[PDB]
């Protein structure tokens, strides 16, 4: 018996107006007759269209990134701009931003804290690389990442936080986690939360699996006890995202 | 008898749906009696609103950044996405991106080249810091920056290129003119005199409705990339100053 599951679509840097409209239409026509929060994280460009067309009662829209405040930050989008635009969910600290776009543990923590303070529901991403899972220090890496985030939050703030575990070490080497391995990473995270934040928060916290999930593999991943849904990349651009939602039954 | 001037509004990371709509209404109601390309560079989020509402026949919309291709780049917007969305202008290599967000000379050059290949009009930004200027290396720095860009481009590509000179550190008309002349001279020398004659070099320092007229008077100034003042009614005066 778990907290409410989340099925989150990370469209990453993809989509045309037509391909995304067809996806949205599919989502809109889909019966979801169980309790789940579905999330569509579109590009900043596609937020207007997604707001306009996404009408399914079980779906909210999310941004894939942001900075804390408006200002002289050419090219960037701030939390007040998203809030003014009616967007109340955000994915922060994706492994790609940590790798490509200079986001350290602290920068992620600061973005998460600013987003919570501003009233967002936040999917905060953490996860070890292969270099680190090899030196016998998976635990060290992901717990250090979450500690950085926690440092800047109050106990009450965790109600608005969702953790997404990304096994970056698996990313594009064709190799995928066993459900046992996914469970172990999630259990390690929850145990840390129970221990440093509190058993209450830890029981309620959604920890989403953020490795490569598809329509075939989602059900047995969700069966694991500390898995509370998914942050989905590639398959979220496909009709099979509907099967992934159904797998959180 | 310069090339067609450009008055470009760099809104940076600013705006509400309300405040930006008010501004757009002002721009729409404005009479502009000369040939000038006005450009509104809004945040990605406000592109849809600006596309719908902005109707002045002398205005186009621009993005303030992009990456070259669609893919697994969470948080970013690619050139194909913008092109699908009907955005044909883009600002690239702005000092804040160079400063904060890892855009080296080569990265800027690659983005610029990809945007031209993709069919975009590109406002490519170059400019030296305060320390660079004070030590006397304005010329080395900005010519190195434009050389990196030119390295990734072909002659015919310069038709879709606009240079914004953005001294990162108020510039007298004389100091602005010197930087613009230095840039044009390099372009004449490397690409051809015909291309340098046609090239817009926009002044992208701190421009206001009050100082824009005398800056535009200089031989090699072809308009403006405007920061703070572009969020204000006085942007209309800045447009008028390109007469």
């Amino acid at each position: 018996s778990k907290p409410q599951p989340i099925a989150a679509a990370n469209w990453k840097c993809n989509g045309s107006q037509q391909s995304l409209s067809e996806l949205i239409d599919l989502f809109n026509s889909t019966s979801i007759n169980h309790d789940v929060q579905c999330v569509v994280a579109s590009t900043f460009v596609h937020l207007a269209m997604t707001k306009e067309r996404l009408s399914h009662p079980k779906f909210v829209i999310a941004a894939q990134n942001a900075i804390a405040k408006s200002g002289a930050f050419t090219g960037e989008v701030s939390l007040p701009i998203l809030k003014d635009f009616g967007v109340n969910w955000i994915v922060l600290g994706h492994s790609e931003r940590r790798a490509y776009y200079g986001e350290t543990n602290e920068i992620v923590a600061d973005k998460v804290a600013a987003a919570v303070a501003s009233g967002f529901m936040v999917i905060a991403c953490i996860g070890e690389t292969l270099q680190e899972r090899e030196s016998g220090r998976t635990a060290v890496v992901v717990l250090t990442q979450i500690a950085a985030i926690a440092k800047k939050l109050k106990k009450a703030d965790w109600a608005k936080v969702v953790i997404a575990y990304e096994p970056v070490w698996a990313i594009g080497t064709g190799k995928v986690l066993t459900p046992q391995q996914a469970q172990e990473a999630h259990a390690l995270i929850r145990s840390w939360v129970s221990s440093k934040i509190g058993a209450d928060v830890a029981g309620e916290l959604r920890i989403l699996y953020g490795g490569s999930v598809n329509g075939k593999n989602a059900r047995t991943l969700y069966q694991q006890r500390d898995v509370n849904g998914f942050l989905v990349g590639g398959a979220s651009l496909k009709p099979e995202f509907v099967d992934i939602i159904k797998a959180t039954q």
